[PDB]
């Protein structure tokens, strides 16, 4: 009997100071990578993304919540990695700009074409491409679509709209940034109405504040984007308790999960970081923050409700979770912030593995959009930007720097970084990869043609 | 038969501005990867250290001389890949260093023991632990160490020697600063003492200059290092003319060559990052070095005379080879010297694994010690640090940023990496692991004991 094993533990093997102490294998590896290796096909796909989740983000929140030597049950895992290219496109040229924004990213994944920063789900010559979730759904397998952000936002809106800019949240954005976009302009609608249009069985987020806008044009004129909802067969949905409530979610009752008005809360909190502050300043522990709640499902909670609804279709799914504030509290140069959304996306990839292991057809991929800019230098660094000593579960002092901009927000970096996967099809994420290839891969275990 | 594949392309497949045009996969890979693991013994070990060549050196140097959607027929040809972590120890509380230096890294690869930052070949204890190379040659098998830096730098001296600090080069300064190494005090002696006893059949790299030292006691008191060396029956060569004479290298006729008396020269010249360099300044286009010269051997030349010299021992052989400049030009924020010398580090690479799919029992590997400062930011970045504006193969400009120190060397930093190997008992470098693994991975497939 053959099932697939997930890397049950990888931390520091005993004492860190003597030979062999700091090892995390315990022995070889061969057969355990050949019973990870299956071409079968995959009857569901659980794609996690961590925003602005680079190979620095992952060591920076470990060190500090798990310690150096320490392993994240969830992120570090999945046996099967490798590193991928997310550049994006020059609109006008066509060449590559090395530096991309979440909305080419996304489209690269979701589409398999590249694009230009901004952009999405349309090329550089702004036409439309179709997406895996719409694939999926055309197939007649579930779809989910999961995120912290405000749902408009460019990972999960990419999924599900094709805008010319990814600033045309709802009506009034789009007639004025996207009007080729625009409905009343004949266009399919802002990001809001095609996610509408879309119909996911399954939609959580945050982002309730643009769908207090009204439409311009359209069956629906004049009412609410949130009536508009209701009008067609949706189940709102805005607490934990409500959402605990729900039992079933497919295209009679599709699910839409509106939890905050713009990002969902952050986890934990800290100051932010400061010029010379790991010598002027203190070492910081972060804070959970008082107002996350018990009535805002945490994004683990979110992934569960969705993988139970999602899997009650015979048929299979394809479900994308996104942990998104580690990439604004990246830009934001708030170290608590930023470790605090990747230990909470550590807990929603358990769950999904949980899953799996037990499912046995189920793909796990984990990766992030494009890199950032955090990184862990020296204690004694003296560093030209916004700095930060923080005390780590081991005891010891982890100075963090932000330092590749001197306007407000920290920026995004093209280095190549981690993808990780688990279940039938995982090995087209070993070696080097392009993220345009992540499409085809999910296309293919899928089975989509 | 079985043959283990090398991964042939992974350039983007097309147009990358079309649908699937930057796939740099052309079909499921189960197959190939099924093929690439192995767990029969490795007669040989090949392992190629990028000093400093982390995730974004190389994605910036992959950029620049092959453009986005390129491969390096060397570095990316790896088919299995990982990530692994490189913290170093604090000396007195034993808790860990999140920022290793040159020394602590290469002592845990080359011991199996972590240790504090500046140590060579001991722990925190100052206790001397075997290296692989000393454990190889015990075992019979022929040994090699090359390096563009001077073999008294961390990477190559880590090794052959033991020392409590790595500026311990020659007599003098071990005298003054590892007092309990120094000759006359009854140690073992300085670094370049240390490898002269070491002595492994093949070493080439610069620091010629340290040589030049008279040792302070013991039976070659008096005269120079140099001279102890063709004493003890080395063959000391200095030019490419003379390394492609030898025919033979031995633990009779044992080889040491000696190509500058500093680090050998680098092989691209540009000008150096500066404040605002991506917007005051015009785009620059790297250079070939005209003093890298046509008696200096490359990289690429030394790694096959080194194979070519150590095949000949039937028992197997352990070579390490370090692109060593890349950490350096990486300091000196000079992003032509730092690329050029990944670009150098892929032709050795290449020549390591045409020997490797051809002999069949090779285990090559390719990683660096830690992380480096560049990063690869946005073209109009204003930062608060060191950049400049670069014209890529693609005929696009990307902007090289360094902003972790306010000082004059750029730092260190504390990431992940990546670890990619191809061979025989390959599989235990993918996943997550600690740079300490490394040590046990050599061992176990090189059988010793
Ligand atoms: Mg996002
Ligand atoms: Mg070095
Ligand atoms: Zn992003
Ligand atoms: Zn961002
Ligand atoms: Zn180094
Ligand atoms: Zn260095």
């Amino acid at each position: 009997t053959p099932e697939m094993p997930v890397l049950e533990n990888r931390a520091a093997q005993g004492d860190i100071t003597a030979p062999g102490g700091a090892r995390r294998l315990t022995g070889d590896q061969t057969a355990a990578l050949r019973d990870s290796l299956s071409d079968k096909p995959a009857k569901n796909i659980i794609l996690l993304i961590g925003d602005g989740m680079g190979d620095s983000e992952i060591t920076a929140a470990r060190n500090y919540a798990e310690g150096a030597g320490g392993f994240f049950k969830g992120i570090d895992a999945l046996p099967l990695t490798g590193q991928y290219t997310h550049y994006a496109l020059n609109k006008k040229t066509g060449k590559p700009d090395y530096v991309t924004d979440s909305a080419a990213s996304a489209t690269a994944w979701s589409t398999g074409v590249k694009t230009y920063n901004g952009a999405l789900g349309v090329d550089i010559h702004e036409k439309d491409h179709p997406t895996i979730l719409e694939m999926a759904k055309a197939a007649g397998l579930a779809t989910g679509n999961v995120s912290t952000a405000e749902l408009q936002d460019a990972t999960p809106a990419a999924l599900v709209a094709h805008v010319t800019s990814r600033k045309c949240y709802g009506p009034s954005a789009t007639s004025e940034k996207c009007p080729g976009n625009a409905l009343e302009k004949g266009g399919k609608g802002s990001i809001t109405e095609q996610l509408l249009n879309a119909r996911a069985d399954v939609t959580l987020g945050g982002g309730a504040k643009t769908f207090a806008e009204t439409a311009t044009a359209g069956e629906w004129q004049g009412k609410t984007l949130r009536e508009q909802a209701q009008a067609r067969g949706y189940q709102l949905v805005s607490d934990a308790a409500s959402l605990n409530s729900v039992t079933e979610a497919n295209q009679q009752k599709p699910l839409l999960g509106l939890f905050a008005d713009g990002n969902m809360p952050v986890r934990w909190l800290g100051p932010k970081a400061t010029y010379h502050g790991n010598i002027d300043k203190p070492a910081v522990t972060c804070t959970p923050n008082p107002q996350r709640n018990d009535s805002v499902p945490t994004l683990a909670q979110m992934t569960d409700k969705a993988i139970e609804l999602l899997s009650k279709n015979e048929k299979g799914f394809f479900l994308q979770v996104e942990g998104a504030s580690i990439d604004k509290q990246d830009h934001a140069a708030n170290p608590c912030g930023q470790i605090g959304e990747t230990v909470d996306l550590d807990e929603a990839v358990q769950r999904a593995l949980e899953f799996a292991k037990k499912e046995g057809n189920t793909l796990v991929i984990v990766t992030a959009d494009h890199a950032h800019a955090s990184q862990i230098v020296a204690p004694d660094t003296k560093a030209p930007g916004l700095t930060q000593a923080l005390n780590t579960k081991d005891g010891a002092v982890m100075v963090m720097s932000y330092g590749n901009s001197e306007e407000d927000s920290q920026e995004h970096t093209g280095s190549q970084l981690r993808i990780a996967a688990y279940g039938p099809h995982a090995a087209n994420v070993v070696g080097l990869t392009d993220q345009t290839d992540l499409f085809y891969t999910m296309k293919a275990a899928l089975g989509l043609k």
